[PDB]
């Protein structure tokens, strides 16, 4: 996490309190991750599995998180399989533990999604179609969602802190910053309506869902916010192109294969006008820019490996040159 949060975190005290709030024994806790949030797995008395995610008010308010929890509950009540929030013993979706410094650690729990992450055996057109139908149902459902408290309102796409590349990258990279500013201006020219824009997951990839008996169960809604539906799609495409489970021989051909199957599924559940498909390259480029910033947080600029330096140089050059993320001509899908 943030170093201040790490400095304030008394892990034993927090897990002791969490054990009381969520009715589990300390001995049944497994540490999973600490890079972004603190994430743990546990089992309760009856043997069911749960995921405990801990953040802090320095990163996000309780009410912002409650907006995610409210939306996930709405999706679940409309027949979408998601890792559902679990109320604490006090009937709360988010539990705050004061840190004695004016802030609070924010605890929340979800059901552990059944199954596990996709494997080589799963990486095929059937998966891609299932992802399309899952995403399509999410988009069709979200159209009717209304925020119940103004404090719970999730961000608009352009409010994303990680798009503020000037915060993350060297200030002499004026061309990269020009490219980002210009692309943002172009995306702001797109029309917004209920049928094309809404609250979406915004971090879809195969690290953020399980596959169980041929069905998708998503989790990690922590970046959910208001986007064009085609950006939710584009983010998933970016991610399958970046870390494919099986290497592809030809990036353009794979893009076409993924998209053909995905869209076949998507059409089962939602109606998206073909004109949006042409915007995918622009949204892929925006994601590429966001990742470039992230790599600067990820890497120590003062002790870079040769591979890290090469990756940063590649992203920079691609952004400056406007090299498309994929060579695929999206007009082929029409
Ligand atoms: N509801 C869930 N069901 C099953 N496994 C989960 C669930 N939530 C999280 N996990 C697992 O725990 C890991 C970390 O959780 P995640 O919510 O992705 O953490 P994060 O702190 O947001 N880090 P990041 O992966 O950078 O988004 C995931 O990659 C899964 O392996
Ligand atoms: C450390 C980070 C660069 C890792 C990256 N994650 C992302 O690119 C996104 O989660 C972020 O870009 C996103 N959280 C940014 C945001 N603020 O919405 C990667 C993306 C990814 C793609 C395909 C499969 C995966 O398992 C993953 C994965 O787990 O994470
Ligand atoms: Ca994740
Ligand atoms: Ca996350």
């Amino acid at each position: 996490m943030h170093k201040e949060v790490k400095a304030r975190y008394d892990e034993q005290m927090v897990l002791k309190k969490a054990a009381l709030l969520y009715h589990f024994q300390p001995e049944q806790v497994t540490f999973l991750a600490d890079a972004e949030n603190y994430v743990y797995e546990y089992t309760d008395e009856k043997g069911s599995s749960y995921i405990l995610k801990i953040t802090h008010t320095i990163r996000r308010s309780s009410t912002y998180i409650l907006g995610e929890m409210d939306w996930i509950r709405y999706l679940s009540q409309h027949g979408i399989s998601v890792a559902k929030p679990v109320l604490s013993a006090r009937g709360k979706d988010v539990e705050a533990i004061p840190d004695q410094a004016g802030g609070a650690f924010l605890l929340r729990v979800y059901e552990k999604a059944p199954g596990r992450k996709v494997t080589e055996a799963d990486w095929n057109g059937q998966l891609f179609q299932a992802l399309g139908a899952y995403t399509g149902r999410m988009h069709q459902t979200t159209k009717q969602y209304q925020v119940k408290d103004p404090r719970y309102k999730r961000q608009e796409w352009y409010e994303e802190e990680q798009l503020k590349l000037e915060t993350y990258i060297p200030s002499d990279q004026t061309v990269v910053l020009q490219r980002k500013d210009e692309l943002m201006q172009k995306l702001h020219q797109l029309r917004i309506s209920k049928d094309v824009y809404g609250l979406v997951h915004a971090d879809l990839h195969h690290g953020n869902f399980h596959y169980h008996q041929g069905e998708i169960i998503a989790f990690d809604f922590d970046d959910c916010g208001y986007h064009w539906f085609i950006n939710d799609i584009s983010i998933l495409l970016y991610n399958v192109l970046w870390y494919p489970v099986i290497p592809y021989e030809d990036k353009a051909e794979f893009t076409g294969e993924f998209m053909s199957h995905f869209l076949k599924g998507y059409r089962q559940e939602n109606e998206l006008d073909d004109a949006w498909l042409a915007t995918i390259p622009d949204f892929l480029m925006l994601r590429h820019m966001l990742i470039y910033g992230l790599l600067h947080q990820a890497f120590d600029l003062r002790t870079l490996s040769a591979d890290e330096s090469a990756m940063l140089a590649r992203f920079r050059k691609e952004i400056e040159d406007k090299t498309p993320i994929t060579p695929f001509d999206f007009h082929q899908l029409t």
